[PDB]
């Protein structure tokens, strides 16, 4: 029906699962599904653990992003979901505060977010077309109140999907892979010379290569898997413009 009639940018997904059984149901969505980039929220740093706990349990590349992290690891982390060198990013609702993603392939939240606003804003901000815009909320019956409102304000409609008998939770591997250099703006890092350093001193394609993040204190290139280990390892005895720095290949 409403499908032809372009169908909404901003997909509501609801699923009745605990605290828990959350764990096993989000990665199976990811195994089955195989999201790009997928945003996991979480409330506090247990469940960003938890989540990533399991996940690295099975193999799934994930990663986790706070905001009273330090730098590096914000950098770090934001550019491995960025670039693409990880499959799930569970990160919290101050963590992913308008951070860097407009292109989100799926958002799953851990629990109803504090309001119904922000619900629709975290989805609303990541993307805003058909393929993306995805989100679900993982939890029980019970907070059904909440995405009650929240469709209705919305003038949309939720998809309570049940959880399956069986698990078949699969493993996701990453498609690419940052490179924490340790040269940044003292290196005279710019938007499209680090891009020579792997291209001229490594040997990789424009095709393997992925984004670039510079800044003030260091800066990260990413790299397909076929020039990932490769990268690091030749970077490790080279130098980026003539400048012998500190890579490292973000798992």
């Amino acid at each position: 029906g409403g499908s032809t009639d372009a169908l909404p940018p901003i997909e509501q997904q609801f699923y009745e699962t605990s605290s828990k059984g959350k764990i096993p149901l989000l990665q199976r969505l990811l195994s089955l599904h195989q999201p790009s980039s997928c945003v996991v929220f979480c409330n506090t740093k247990k469940d960003c653990q938890a989540v990533c706990d399991a996940l690295n349990e099975v193999g799934q590349s994930a990663l986790s992003l706070h905001g009273d992290l330090e730098q590096r690891d914000r950098d770090q982390t934001l550019v491995r979901f960025a670039n693409g060198s990880a499959r799930v990013l569970v990160a919290t609702d101050v963590a992913a505060r308008g951070l860097d993603i407009k292109s989100l392939e799926l958002v799953v939240n851990f629990e109803l977010a504090w309001d119904p606003e922000v619900h629709v804003h975290r989805i609303g901000r990541t993307a805003r077309a058909g393929n993306s815009g995805l989100a679900i909320s993982f939890c029980a019956p019970e907070e059904a109140q909440r995405a009650n409102i929240i469709s209705d304000m919305l003038q949309i409609k939720l998809n309570w999907q049940t959880p399956p008998a069986n698990s078949s939770i699969a493993t996701l591997e990453a498609e690419m892979a940052t490179l924490c250099i340790d040269g940044g703006k003292k290196a005279k890092m710019r938007p499209g010379d680090v891009l020579g350093a792997l291209t001229g001193d490594i040997g990789l394609d424009g095709a393997d290569i992925g984004k670039i993040a510079v800044h003030p204190a260091h800066v990260y290139v990413a790299v397909r898997q076929a020039v990932a280990h490769k990268a690091w390892k030749q970077l490790q005895g080279g130098k980026i413009k003539g400048k012998t720095c500190r890579v490292r290949l973000l798992k």
